[PDB]
């Protein structure tokens, strides 16, 4: 509570709150408990999504804090993303007003496109043929991008960007002949084994901020590799030196370096520990052993890459 | 209620009702009320696991019905799993205790042996290297199996059979010098478009039950062939002949050709449904229309295969 919703600027004169909480459940009925433990410690920015399937759930806990007056709707950062089946031009408005509707927001304060694949448009999130096989289909990226640019204008969205955008996708958008406005970020999987630097450097130049997912590394019989990155023994070795723990090295490491983390803890005591991200700082001797983990790994558990 | 409750025999001298209610989840919250529901519509065989950690919520929901004078403990079939890091002859009875214990019925009607694959005894249901992968151990199901006979002959479990045994592995149970009870059961993955007709015939002809899970067939980007067995134009060209839905004749065939299958839903209106299956015949010619759809496809849902 304090300083970690305090913000940092997008490029469309707006700001975010430094860190974000993301709302993914593993009982939906939980999500509601996790946002208000959440708000009541200071965090300012939820992340959610049409996907998740769970706005409407935080949408009550926002507004019981909003009723509690712990927080005034203009004190929450509230990020949604567009799905896939809503790429077509026409249906991406009907996607966002179904968050606003689910939520009972007035509007979100960034919607970014979730994908860049698009799928045909249903009532299925992932519609498959009769071999059982993805459904995709052919829109372009800036066909989307300008319905996106309108929902701006029509004050829907306060600001908008992307999501898991690789260099020549995201520079489609960048070089897209009358641009209007640029996406305010690139909501990437980012973390010590994977921590985007060419992305990040890229980002910087064009001034959009990386936001960073699978940040702390996130039961079957087969996937061999998945190692836990909390385990990792430099991460253990420098926690155990400033006396914090692995997850919040991990974390302070994403924040000194640039990145607008997102976390997730449905633990009311993991969500406190994080809280105190900006009690300490990484030495430089430290950043680059920590820079020196980056083994290129993806996680990818929504096996999209 | 009334005949989805009526019994078939198990080659020990027990009687197995022919209609299983599976227990998994996808809040376990939801499992004990849709236990009872079950229950009160003459659901009869309830199958649950160590793994799916929900037998305290399933005996809660059956103990309710006991309590309430619906049924009897010896009206109520309760199959139960071994899990892998338990295949040691001495940690199998570990585990068949945290059952009972679990779920406070004295004994289990049926104890299976969930995998044939052994992983390490711990605390982890899928313990890994500190480079993610399986901690597999080598333990002969033959021993595996002499400690299963063991809980037999204790009478904590009045039946023992196995789960996901190809024929290789179920002979060398068949043949193991000083066999004492040969499974009941081989509870596999069956259903129209993997009907598994060889190892059903060998089981008929060892006496031996087969069991089917997945059989209405059962997300991501992974163009993951996941064709939606219910959609299939065959089935719904039969259902509507038949003016029933896909999934009765679905579920019809597999009675029809000597499986006792496992069925889960967690809506009262699809539960009810599926107590009508007994209503109608498929007509041979249909059936061998229905034979024809096994185009040998593994949901395997658990990667085990
Ligand atoms: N854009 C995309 O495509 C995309 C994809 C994935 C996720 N996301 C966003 O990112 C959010 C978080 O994603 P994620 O869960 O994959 O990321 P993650 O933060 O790497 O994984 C969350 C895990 O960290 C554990 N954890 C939390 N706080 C901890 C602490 N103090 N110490 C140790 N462990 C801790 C949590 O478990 P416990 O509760 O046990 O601590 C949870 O299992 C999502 O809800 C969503 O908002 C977006
Ligand atoms: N031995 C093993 O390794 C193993 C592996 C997997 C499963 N199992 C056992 O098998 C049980 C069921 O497994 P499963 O869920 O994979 O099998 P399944 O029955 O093929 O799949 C269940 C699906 O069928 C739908 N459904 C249920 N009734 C329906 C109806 N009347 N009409 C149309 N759809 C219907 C349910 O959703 P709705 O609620 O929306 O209807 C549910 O999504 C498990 O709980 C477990 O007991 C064992």
């Amino acid at each position: 509570m304090d300083s970690i919703s305090l913000r940092v600027a997008l490029n469309d004169g707006n700001f975010i709150p430094v860190l974000g909480f993301g709302t993914t459940v593993p009982a939906k009925d939980e999500v509601i408990k996790a946002t208000k433990i959440a708000i009541d410690n200071g965090f300012r920015h939820f992340d959610s999504a049409y996907l998740y399937e769970v706005e409407e759930e935080v949408g009550q806990a926002i507004r019981s804090k909003i009723e509690d007056g712990t927080v005034k709707r203009e004190d929450i950062f509230y990020t949604s993303k567009l799905w896939s089946t809503f790429h077509r031009p026409e249906l991406v408005r009907t996607c966002l007003e179904k968050t606003l509707k689910s939520t009972q927001l007035d509007y979100v304060d960034l919607y970014i496109i979730h994908f860049p694949m698009a799928l045909q448009p249903g009532d299925i999130f992932f519609p498959r043929d009769e071999h059982g096989k993805l459904l995709f289909e052919t829109v372009d990226i800036c066909d989307t991008w300008e319905a996106m640019e309108k929902c701006k204008d029509a004050g829907l969205a306060k600001s908008i960007g992307v999501s898991n955008f690789n260099c020549r996708q995201l520079e489609r958008i960048l070089n897209k002949p009358g641009l209007k406005y640029k996406p305010v970020c690139n909501q990437v999987e980012c973390h010590l084994y994977l921590n985007q630097s060419k992305m990040l450097d890229y980002c910087k130049s064009k001034d959009i901020i990386l936001v960073s997912y699978c940040t702390l590394g996130s039961k079957t019989w087969v996937d061999q590799k998945s190692p836990v990155l909390l385990d990792d023994p430099v991460l253990c070795a420098i926690a155990k030196k400033y006396k914090q723990t692995p997850a919040l090295v991990a974390l302070r490491y994403q924040l000194q370096r640039g990145v607008v983390p997102l976390i997730r803890s449905f633990n009311a005591k993991r969500i406190k520990e994080l809280t105190q991200v900006f009690e300490f700082q990484l030495a430089s001797e430290d950043m680059k052993a920590l820079d020196g983990l980056n083994r290129n790994f993806r996680y990818n558990n929504a096996k999209y890459f």
